């Protein structure tokens, strides 16, 4: 079986790399406004069911072959999704939209042991996004891989909030906080990248793309072998927790400073150690058009002691090498700007190793 | 000034707590071997330059987390030392060696009113421990603090005596009563922690790894202000006097039963209540790697009616309890295993009261 990955760390043999090529900006719908800061409405309001930036794009496809031509040179095989023109407008009986992209793998994939499983996604723009991956899947699983989908959710109206009284990122967060998000829970609807796993224990977030439905059916779905823990944190990303809270390895994990876990002495208590990287520092004038100036610390560990981290950061690297942590430099100051580092950009697909348990 | 310690026990406002994290056991040298039991001495040998068990470290970092947050609750200011990787060998013109770790921020950090002094350290191993310290160091000094940096040893086979016939405690006993440690007078040595504070009065032991040269250099570094005395004790502890003579008050000490003061009078004379505690109660099965059983005297006052104590050891618990000082119980057994208490996992930077003379 050619997928195995129980965990964020161990030695990874395989990865599948996502694609910038053909990306569209989303239509401005209630559910991206949600996930958006509110610099980026207008572009959004005026660019919507158009290509991001083209020469923008090219940057980023250059940046992203390299780090493929680094992770092949580290020893690991890359498949990357097929290409797609995401401008095409689709239309279920619930809704009608244009395509986003396929940069993200972490975003619909996640493997849990010899299983891949495909997130149903929250964002009428991504309904269709499994179908760069499928060549990808269907080749595992002919190999011997366990394959699952998540029920696709409708997105029919009753899924959002559509009077969702956000005017700032500041509402959003106080909102957030009252237990209100853009999503309804209407059905199942969830991002793979609000879970982050630990061996036996994997942790999710309710985000806004992320309800407690789609939390309890992964939760229904992996038990009784896997547990599936809600955590919480302040000002919370409106979608995705890998740069908010980053297992890095066997009981150590990167805590995002300005969103702090409600729930962290669970981790104290289990002999956690909690890491609080230092700040980024990326340019306030470079875009980023979805995610935050936090993609510093969405890195992606090729194994225990080698850690993937963006060329410009040299505050983060310093902490890895005080760590013992080796750090193999990629920049992708570009790619960034479609909404991830390195843990987005990719889906380890097999890491070798065994399950464990690391809360005891 | 942040910065302001003038003993052991005036009400406690800020201190920094020591890290297990990475901890790794050191190279089995002659200093180790003269500063240790010999039932673990193939222990050193045998895992010398690997990280000490990690599933101990792991319920030490747990245990250690409470008692950081026990110390919150008390309104106590806590910091800590930043995480490295101990286990870097490193190489100075003199000898090559990796590090052990900074667990104890007493062996290497002495406050003596506003000013923090980094104590050289007399083991290969414990030769770069500083650098976990100077992030918060930088700070008090930037705040005002006095900072001073005793002459760091060359650490060269000069310092040690390699040829130390000590096969048992039972020999090294002999020798410290000759007046024969593994150190020589080569150069300045010493642990801050052989030193305990008192006001005006500081009292230090000639022990394996501080010599006469570094007693002096403190002793004429404090001068006129503070006077440094050289105490003695029968079958002393191969390394720090704090689990031997702690001064918990204003004229009170906990004098350690096996460990009699050749001085004693000196303080009889002056007034002084000498306390002998009761005896341990900690199972010979735990794994103590440095220290004796005796590091439940090695308690940390919050303030003159307030100690930190160790949860498992009832009966010095019941003895401050008839002394009417108040009993914070925290457990750390596991933390216990690396070399110290209450005492040796702190460095008390800020308490509340002026420079006394308690001897008169």
């Amino acid at each position: 079986c050619p997928v195995s990955s129980y965990n964020e760390w161990d030695p990874l043999e395989e990865v599948i790399v996502g694609r910038a090529e053909n990306a569209c900006v989303p239509p401005f719908t209630i559910e991206v406004k949600a996930n958006t800061y509110e610099k980026y409405w207008p572009f959004y309001q005026k660019q919507g069911g158009h290509y991001f930036p083209k020469d923008h794009l090219k940057k980023a496809v250059a940046e992203i072959e390299e780090m493929c031509n680094i992770l092949k040179t580290e020893g690991v095989t890359v498949r990357r999704p097929d290409p797609i023109d995401w401008s095409l407008k689709y239309k279920t009986p619930d809704f009608e939209s244009t395509g986003l992209y396929s940069a993200m793998p972490r975003d619909i994939l996640i493997v849990v042991g010899n299983e891949i499983i495909e997130a149903p996604m929250a964002w009428r723009s991504r309904f269709f996004e499994y179908r760069a991956y499928r060549s990808i899947i269907k080749d595992y699983f002919h190999r011997g891989a366990k394959w699952t989908t998540a029920p696709k959710p409708t997105m029919a109206d009753e899924l959002y909030n559509q009077d969702y009284p956000i005017h700032s990122v500041e509402d959003r967060h106080k909102l957030a906080a009252q237990g209100k998000f853009v999503t309804t829970e209407f059905e199942p609807c969830f991002d793979a990248a609000d879970f982050i796993r630990a061996g036996r224990d994997i942790f999710a977030q309710r985000s806004q793309v992320t309800n407690y439905l789609g939390i309890e059916w992964m939760r229904r779905h992996l038990a009784p072998d896997y547990r599936v823990h809600i955590i919480s944190f302040k000002d919370p990303n409106p979608m995705h927790i890998d740069a908010t809270f980053n297992i890095i390895g066997p009981g150590i994990v990167l805590s995002n400073p300005d969103r702090p876990c409600h729930q962290i002495d669970l981790f104290k208590k289990a002999g956690w150690t909690i890491i609080t990287p230092p700040t980024p520092i990326i340019p306030d004038d470079h875009p980023l058009w979805m995610s935050s100036k936090w993609l510093s610390m969405n890195v992606l560990m090729l194994d225990e002691k080698r850690v993937m981290v963006d060329a410009n950061e040299v505050p983060i690297q310093k902490m890895f090498e005080k760590l013992g942590i080796t750090t193999i430099k990629v920049n992708i100051r570009n790619a960034n700007s479609l909404g991830g580092g390195f843990h987005c950009w990719t889906c380890d697909v097999r890491r070798r190793g065994t399950l464990q348990s690391y809360l005891d």
